[PDB]
This record gives structure tokens, C-alpha cells and sequence, in this order.
């Protein structure tokens, strides 16, 4: 209710029904810049009560294409439970394990608070995690300190590492359209990028990411997204037919 | 020299090139609300000595796509001089007798000066003027009052018209690209929006288009296009096949 954009018409996470996506040549292979970080200085890994989030420092270019240029500020992650996917995105009703968010910035703007709401302000990279035979590295630094951060609002610093490790390799191939922030203030003119690659995380691993950390009371942190909105006429484009 | 932003990567106006646009079936019909303008109240028409402009009215809605929303504030043109064609867009290299430009500022911002440099801030709406054997009855309300306003500076008062009687046939036919203002200070991040389709003008309305205005010093106000830019890897996008 304290929130009106939250009952926008354009809202976020959406159902990809990938025979109805748009195939537009125009959308290029994504392109990041300054994603491979030195161990110092740190970076703060939180568990802010309703995700575990690593801020990102400066330096980190993103691009949807020429001319659409974005900075990196912060990741984080949406899960399930034991035996419960929890993927926000969902592919013709299928709901993945876990999903990765990189939120980004439009190089037009100095803060969040003036993007808000504004076409093109916010743009997030949407990977899915399913699980794969091989503990995978890049999520292991963060995930072997969850245990950590379990208590709601507590923090600890980690080294910088590849945040690019933590995506698809394959960065030619992946849905887009316009939709909302998941969590108030939901405010909409969000460009979402979706890869159709997952990343694989070990069995182990999405047991650690789904019941290591504590939320808000004596509740775990789980199943922590939205519920799928109606795209309502929007139309998901896709880079390949 | 005094607007280093001239200089940028990503300027307006282009060659279109049909054959390599984008086709996206994402790109809907334009639609434009509001335009059909009562008699009264009256409109100011001034020559600014760069182009003669039309300052337009709250009211009149235009909308990119779902949730992509614009107010028109003015239009103006570009066109040529006895015998040479004038339009800042051209396709494969040809280049027709004027151009006519509806400018629009984005619902996400109050004002011009927030939505410069901005993406998608602000959006042009641009159709060709070529000659035909017929008088146009839409342009000749403007192009009959310029006579009043040929010194440079001077402006006049028309009765309000039907705006959108001055674009062409097919709203669902277009091409898009972002690029800048074509004049200082050449701000980036302007979708401009291009019909497929021309509108026609009598060689008498063209000749008085080019012929009447007076600009700065004891120069006609003629050839008011800017030269081509290049696309620097931007991709034009088609709404057709
Ligand atoms: N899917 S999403 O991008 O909408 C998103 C969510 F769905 C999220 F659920 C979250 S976590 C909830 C918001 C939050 C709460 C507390 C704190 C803190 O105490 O530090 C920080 C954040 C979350 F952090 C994000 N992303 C944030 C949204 C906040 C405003 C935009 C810029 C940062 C991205
Ligand atoms: N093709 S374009 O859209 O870039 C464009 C041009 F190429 C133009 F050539 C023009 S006219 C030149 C700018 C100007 C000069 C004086 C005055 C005045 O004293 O009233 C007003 C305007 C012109 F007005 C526009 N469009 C205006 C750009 C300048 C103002 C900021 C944004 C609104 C659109
Ligand atoms: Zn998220
Ligand atoms: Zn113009």
C-alpha cells in the first residue's frame, strides 16, 4: 500500500514466453568493462533481511549497446528452499533455483534517487543458477561467508574478485524489456536483461545460499521473490530468433 | 568551438540505410493524442532566425511504447533553397526538399533542462517533405503566415490546427534511432523517430518555405540541415520487415 508504483501497469519479475519474444537484431552481445577487481580494496557482503547484496565499487562499466552506457552499483541474489525454486523470472511457468542481479546506472545520472522511474535510468543483468556437478569458484568466496551474515542487518567484508565470474560466459544471447524494480519503491523504467545461459552452482551451494541466512524476527531467509506480473502488452525482445 | 558536446560519438541527423535496419516487432504504432487543435487558443509562429517554430500547447500525448509516454512542446523545420533539398535525414544518400521535427519532452521529466543529456529524455518525431502536384492544406496554414514573421526575431499568433495532419499515412511504418539535438548544444540521448512515409508539398509551398525568412546580418534563412553524422556502431531500427 505505501508504495503506489508497486501497482504500476509495468511491473517485474515477468513469465519469458520465449515464442512470443520479438527477435531484434539491434540488441548486441553486452559489454562490461573493469569487472575483474583486485582482492583490495574489499567489498561489503550484507545481509540487508531480504537478500544477501555485494556493493560494487567504482570503475565498473556496463554497455546494452552503443551509446547505452551503465555503472555497476551493487548485486544480489533471489532463492527458494529445500525442494522450492526460487528464481524471480520464470521461463513459460518454470521456475529456477536461484536468480543473480548486477543493478547498474545510467552514466546520465550521479545518483539512484534521480534514475528512479526514469526510461532507461536502471538497467539489471538476470542470470538464473541451477545446479551443475562442479563447485563453482566465483560463488564459493561469497558463499562460504553466509554463515557470517546470518543474523538480519549483519555485514562482513570479502576480497574483490572476477563479478563477471558470477555470470554467463555467454553474453550474446538474452531476453530484454522494460519493466520495474522487485521490491519498493517498484519504480518502473527498469531495463532488464535476462541470459538465456544459467550459471551452475553445486547442490551444496544452493543448500548453503538458501538455509544460511536469518531474516526479519526468528524467520530464515528464504523464497525471498516477487510473484510473476502480467506483462500487460509489453513485448520481451530476444537477441536471437 | 563553443559546444564541445557537437563533437560526441553519437549525433543526429544519419543516412538511413533500409536494408541494414533492424526489424523489431516490438516497435508498436506511434500514438499521438490531443493533436487535433481547436481554432482558438492561438499559437505563437516565430522565426528565430534558425528555423520557425511553432510552440504548441499542454495536451498533446504521444507514446513510444508501452509506459513510453511524451508531451509535444514545439515543431519546426529544415528545409533548402531554390533547386536544393534541405532535410537533415536522408536515405541512401538522398536528400529531400525539408523535414519537419515534433519535439517532444518525456512525462519522466518537468522540465527541457533535466531531460538533456538524458536517454530517451527527450523524442523527435520526424517526417520528409517532397513535392507532389497538389497544395497541402495542413502546411499552407503555417507556410501562409510566414510572410508576417521574415524578419529575423519576429513572430505571429495562427489559429490552432491539427497537428497530426501534418505527418504521414502510417503511423505503424518507422525507423528509430538515439542520437542529439542537430543543433547546439547537441545534446545526446534524444530518440529520434523517422517515418517510413513522406508527406507532400506543392513546389509553389516548398519554394515559399525556403524563399520567405530572413536569418543573421542580411542572410535568407536557407539551408538549415546539419551534415550527416556517423552511426558509430549504432544499429537504426525498423518497425517493418
Ligand atoms: N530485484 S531488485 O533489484 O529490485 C532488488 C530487490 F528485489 C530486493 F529485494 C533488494 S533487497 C531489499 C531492499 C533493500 C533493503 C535494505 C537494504 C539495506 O539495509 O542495506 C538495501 C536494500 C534489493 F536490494 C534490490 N535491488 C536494489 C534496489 C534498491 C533501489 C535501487 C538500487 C539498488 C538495487
Ligand atoms: N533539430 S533540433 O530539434 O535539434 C532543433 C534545431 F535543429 C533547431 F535549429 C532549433 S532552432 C535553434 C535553437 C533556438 C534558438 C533560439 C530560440 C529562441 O530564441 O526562441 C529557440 C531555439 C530548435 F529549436 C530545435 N529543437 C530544440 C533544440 C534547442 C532547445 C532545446 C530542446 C528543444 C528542441
Ligand atoms: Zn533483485
Ligand atoms: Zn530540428
Amino acid at each position: 500500500r505505501v508504495s503506489p508504483a508497486c501497482a504500476g501497469r509495468f511491473q517485474s519479475p515477468v513469465d519469458i514466453r520465449p515464442q512470443l519474444a520479438a527477435f531484434s537484431p539491434a540488441l548486441r552481445p553486452l559489454e562490461l568493462l573493469g569487472f575483474q577487481l583486485p582482492p583490495l580494496p574489499e567489498l561489503r557482503l550484507r545481509n540487508n533481511g531480504h537478500s544477501v547484496q555485494l556493493t560494487l565499487p567504482p570503475g565498473l562499466e556496463m554497455a546494452l549497446g552503443p551509446g547505452r552506457e551503465y555503472r555497476a552499483l551493487q548485486l544480489h541474489l533471489h532463492w527458494g528452499a529445500a525442494g522450492r525454486p526460487g528464481s524471480e523470472h520464470t521461463v513459460e511457468g518454470h521456475r529456477f533455483p536461484a536468480e543473480i542481479h548486477v543493478v547498474h546506472l545510467s552514466t546520465a545520472f550521479a545518483r539512484v534517487d534521480e534514475a528512479l522511474g526514469r526510461p532507461g535510468g536502471l538497467a539489471v543483468l538476470a542470470a538464473f543458477l541451477e545446479e551443475g556437478p562442479e563447485e563453482n569458484s566465483a560463488y564459493e568466496q561469497l558463499l562460504s561467508r553466509l554463515e557470517e551474515i546470518a543474523e538480519e542487518g549483519s555485514e562482513t567484508q570479502v576480497p574483490g574478485l572476477d563479478i563477471s565470474a558470477l555470470l554467463p560466459s555467454d553474453f550474446s544471447r538474452y531476453f530484454q524489456y522494460e519493466g520495474s524494480l522487485t521490491t519498493p519503491p517498484c519504480a518502473q523504467g527498469v531495463i532488464w536483461t535476462v541470459f538465456n545461459q544459467t550459471v551452475m552452482l553445486s547442490a551444496k551451494q544452493l543448500h548453503t545460499l538458501s538455509d544460511t541466512l536469518w531474516g526479519p524476527g526468528d524467520s530464515r531467509l528464504q523464497l525471498n521473490f516477487r510473484a510473476t506480473q502480467p506483462l500487460n502488452g509489453r513485448v520481451i525482445e530476444a537477441s536471437f530468433p
